[PDB]
């Protein structure tokens, strides 16, 4: 199953979808406290949802975690 359009995850019990439009790390739609790394493997997409440090949030364009304040 080479389905890489969108993977489903659970944020606080609730289901959310993760979709990658570009190759690179982007925040999590539901909760920006987490982000997903979108990587290309030839013509296949691999995604991984990692949480950032508490107190900070991930930015899509900057591609890093900024202080949520």
């Amino acid at each position: 199953g080479p389905l890489g359009s969108d993977l489903i995850v659970h944020e606080g019990g609730k289901t959310y979808h993760v979709v990658c439009h570009e190759e690179g790390p982007i925040p999590h739609p539901g909760n920006v406290h987490k982000y997903i790394i979108c990587s290309k493997s030839g013509s296949l997409w691999y995604i991984t949802v990692m949480p950032c440090s508490i107190g900070t949030k991930f930015d899509p364009i900057s591609r890093n975690c900024v202080l949520d304040n």
